[PDB]
């Protein structure tokens, strides 16, 4: 077994500490007068620094590792990567569904992460992918704890039976219903779909997740209508907005008014960098808009966003490795959050906020919750991202679930030399 973590960092806290397991548990912290010797049944962090895992917040499983099948996304638009999926979509198999869905869970992993929101095209009468998926959910339990989204990729009201399906999907078990209103073919099913999928949610006890927005359009303002039902339901805490990119566009006036309610419905927002900045703008010539949500304004508003890696190698996205830290990369760039003390709380966007947003209770290194935590090689949050880092070990209810050998680089100049990059 193991009973201890030693020669720990931990985020805004000074010097070395040691980390108590029991049974799954932590049981206490205790600060260090300095380094500790490698004893058995201990595990060393090198100095490292233990946080809670990575949480992926928005992710498609049923389409990762499909891209160029049938054909590939030419131009590059979230509506062209819609057709192409539809095209892949008349192919899937159980079998398919799962051997994709595990390779990319693998390399999260590896990666980490263990929490991951997927979401589930059930715009299907057979529902495939969502039953195969579900099965998936069960399999990876020990390493990752995954929540399913029922995501009606094609409408609630403007596919046929649309609204049947997301039910049936609820029934099944999906645990957070999804919509897209800003795809259905009017205002007015947009605006309509979110009672629908409201209904559903209370009616089933489940979270939501919506897909609100993803559009270079200033009119596209379905996210209020989110706000409002879920301050009216009392239930904030339970809903979330994704992309919301449509707001990058938003005049200030009616920004300011919105984010009010935002603040009152404490409902949640998932940005998703690596796929808006390709997207987005997409549509402009020059000069060309970023696209992204405004992350830097909820931040200072105190309205919880986080960041989701979206799309693992699949036509909306041809690239990733399900890679937290190099989403948040790119994300503090394309924000412009790029002061040191906003890239070094940027873990916080890829951890405790994403979280929040997934409504975990057992989150966090505090005495009481489990023994979930990785431990990264480098001294703080600014200098992980920096440097790109890898996982030093990955500790789930008190068990190594994967660990990291780190690269070694030399250069050979007058004599062998270590390179660290510090
Ligand atoms: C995609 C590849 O890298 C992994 O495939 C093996 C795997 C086998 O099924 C697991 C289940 C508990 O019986 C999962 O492997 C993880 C083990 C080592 O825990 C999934 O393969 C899908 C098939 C069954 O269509
Ligand atoms: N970015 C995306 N937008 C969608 O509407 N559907 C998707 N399915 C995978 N990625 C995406
Ligand atoms: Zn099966
Ligand atoms: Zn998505």
């Amino acid at each position: 077994a193991l009973q201890t973590i030693i020669n720990a960092r931990l985020p805004g806290e000074e010097g070395l500490w040691q980390i108590h397991l029991q049974d799954g548990k932590i049981s206490a912290i205790d600060a260090q007068s300095g380094v500790m010797p490698i004893t058995e049944n201990s595990l060393d962090a090198e100095q490292g620094l233990v946080i809670p895992p990575f949480v992926e917040p928005h992710i498609h499983l049923d389409t990762t590792q499909t891209a160029g099948q049938p054909n590939w996304n030419q131009s590059g638009t979230l509506f062209e990567g819609i057709e192409r999926w539809a095209e892949r979509k008349a192919l899937l198999t159980h079998d398919d569904v799962k051997q994709r869905a595990w390779q990319t869970l693998k390399w999260q992993i590896a990666n980490g992460i263990q929490h991951v929101r997927t979401h589930v095209d059930v715009s299907d009468a057979t529902l495939t992918a969502l039953k195969a998926m579900l099965e998936v959910k069960q399999e990876v339990a020990p390493w990752i704890d995954l929540q399913i989204v029922a995501f009606p990729q094609e409408g609630i009201l403007s596919y046929p039976n649309g609204e049947a399906l997301l039910e049936e999907a609820l029934r099944l078990g999906a645990d957070v219903v999804g919509a897209i209103p800003h795809f259905e073919f009017t205002r007015e099913y947009g605006v309509e779909s979110l009672h629908k999928t409201f209904a559903l949610a209370q009616k089933y006890d489940r979270l939501i997740d919506v897909h609100c927005d993803e559009i270079d359009d200033e009119q596209s303002r379905f996210v209020e209508t989110v706000a409002a039902l879920a301050h009216h339901e009392g239930m904030g805490a339970r809903v979330t907005a994704s992309h919301t990119t449509a707001m990058h566009s938003y005049n200030g006036a009616y920004t300011s008014r919105l984010f009010r309610l935002l603040k009152m419905s404490g409902i949640n927002f998932v940005a998703n960098p690596l796929v808006n900045i390709h997207l987005q703008g997409r549509f402009d010539t020059y000069p060309k808009r970023r696209g992204i949500t405004r992350v830097k304004e909820m931040l200072e508003s105190g309205i919880n966003v986080c960041f989701g890696h979206d799309d693992v190698f699949d036509p909306w996205y041809p690239l990733g490795t399900a890679n937290m830290l190099q989403v948040l990369h790119m994300g503090l760039h394309v924000c412009q959050l790029m002061g040191y003390g906003q890239i070094n709380d940027g873990l916080n966007l890829i951890t405790h906020h994403s979280a929040r947003t997934l409504n975990l209770q057992d989150y966090g290194i505090a005495a009481g919750n489990s023994a979930n935590l990785i431990i990264l090689p480098a001294e703080n949050g600014f200098d992980a991202l920096r440097r790109q880092v890898p996982v030093r070990y990955s500790v789930r209810g008190g068990k190594v679930i994967a660990s990291t050998q780190p690269a070694q680089t030399t250069v050979y100049l007058e004599q062998p030399e270590a390179i660290d990059y510090k």
